[PDB]
């Protein structure tokens, strides 16, 4: 297996189907440049395969993605970057389906958000605790909105709970839990490679439609406010909290 | 009983409602031009009888409707009959029930999208097959994308899969799954039938302004769509293999 | 207490939170010109306080509240009052948390969802029954249609039929149904304040910038829209009817 994002196409897979397996447990697999632009690469060659109609998004270890790896200016450019890889993962021909088991925090949120189908396994947890460190959750409300319950959204952003599978499920963060997660993966790929290339990026394309116009609308004011709420005074009060493992200073 | 459409009002119903059944049983309720047209008088008869409040919309046999009955010209043709179909419906001054006990394929779902609420019994299947035949379910998004869960929506086009009554109430495909189709229905009439004429009216139309504003925008560009998918080489492949009951050649 | 809004801060509640109590028990907590005003004087005092970092609204009595307390003109103001104050609500720096164990009905429908979260206990009840006065749902629609499921909408807005606090939760109406509503409403309030000032206020900043949207759309059209029903023939029969608890004509 390949760092930082392995590729297996059909002749290892066994069908018409290419895996982009996350490896970079230094870090809990976190979004660095250069896991990213893997990623990307990794889209272009499973679409450029004739032989692909569908890819897996999985992980090794324990956590799925837990998020990012003058000050200003890096910050504007990080969150433009995680709206690019959603945004590649939303414009492609190809359905993209997500293997989660293990936690998801932070823009590890947005990768779920973004894939057209996800499943999720028994050791799998949840939780947006952005407003605990005196922030938002901005660029990735751009694939959580339109696909959470309106109630759901609210409830979640503001309380910072931690919840499971089940519950994910319920409110429209993933499509399925699942006790056996391999046997789900193998039976929805299967149903998916089915369909004609055609008919799948078109049936796609119905789906995706709403999404890409929010994109359009509101990626750039987002990427600006992230980088305003990631340089301000209560955001370094509650990073500093947490390191040191104190309450803040506003309870 | 009259086809290819029956025609039953107050003085046979017993009630302030209209009954129109689907009764075609040589082509298991398709869309053919004469059931189309019959539709269409039908609910105009309704709407202009004063003692009518509400509309049931039933069916005869096993099927409640499983689709369609150069080339290019008659397949826009018909995409945009089933539009005006499906409109004609969302703009009555009356709430259409769907009263539902067997298969539903094809434009059949956009018929089930178009009424106000919908009840289904326990001979019942669903099934969005046209990824495996070289198409896409274009024109019946028009009704199904503001009604269904975006994950359920995205799940159902890109795998095929087969599923009941009950799984089309959790989705919001249908409103209620019943095992006595018939004692729903009549709870549900009497209960709307308490309602004014202009109260029922005013309140239809407050849930329906979203979905006749997609229909300005998007009618035209799904209708055309459909047709190029029709003409298109995987469209015959696809259509050809079903009809010799052999994989099509992409497998 | 006081009457008719009583107010409640930090120093008698023990933690960072505002109580505001609705207590008119007279008319049922109806929405009268005086306890509309308090409502929004109380709603400034929060925020004005740093100390405050949510509201929580609750009432006294077995009625949460069941709606309002030439007649063209009286009728208009009506309604743009009640778009006010869903609007007061929605825009505050503040998460509104609701605290009902008792009946909604009417433009209480509307301060329901208004609320960012809603809990609800076994003794509150729901009904639409405007279409069966001659009206309908009209003004409320501003904080419903963006959270209640469609199916359930155009369900409940057409037959009037009473339903409790779990199917609430099911549809979207209201957060969670909860046995003991006090236990629930100390929990949210403590996980919520972990949250910093200005987290809190952008998070539920990104989750109501499409409702604000649509008051600034719709609002107008649908105050006239009430206006015009009030006053007219049905209405008129509707309520007649009602209190001399005969049928009304039209049945």
């Amino acid at each position: 297996m390949d760092a930082l994002v392995d590729y297996a196409g059909p002749a290892a897979t066994g069908g018409p189907v290419a895996r982009l397996t996350l490896n970079s447990p230094h870090n809990r697999n976190a979004l660095s440049t250069a896991l990213v632009s893997q990623l990307h690469q990794g889209l272009r060659d499973a679409s450029s395969d004739p032989a692909v109609r569908v890819v897996v998004l999985a992980h090794t270890g324990g956590t799925f993605c837990a998020g990012a790896d003058s000050a200003y200016d890096m910050a504007v450019e990080r969150a433009r970057e995680m709206a690019a890889l959603m945004r590649a993962i939303v414009e492609s021909r190809l359905p993209v389906i997500a293997a989660i088991d293990g936690h998801v925090r932070a823009g590890g949120f947005g990768l779920v958000g973004a894939c057209d189908i996800a499943v999720a396994g028994p050791r799998s947890s949840f939780a947006l605790t952005e407003a605990r460190i005196g922030v938002a959750p901005a660029i990735i409300s751009l694939t959580l909105l339109p696909k959470l319950s309106a109630r759901a959204a609210a409830r979640y952003y503001l309380t910072g709970e931690k919840f499971d599978a089940r519950r994910a499920e319920e409110i429209g963060l993933i499509t399925m839990a699942a006790e056996d997660l391999d046997a789900a993966i193998d039976q929805l790929v299967t149903d998916v490679g089915r369909g004609s290339p055609q008919g799948l990026a078109a049936s796609k394309a119905l789906t995706t439609a709403a999404v890409l116009e929010r994109f359009d609308r509101d990626a750039e004011r987002l990427a600006e406010e992230s980088a305003r709420l990631f340089v301000s005074d209560e955001a370094r009060e509650g990073m500093l909290a947490f390191l040191e493992k104190r309450s803040p200073n506003w309870t």
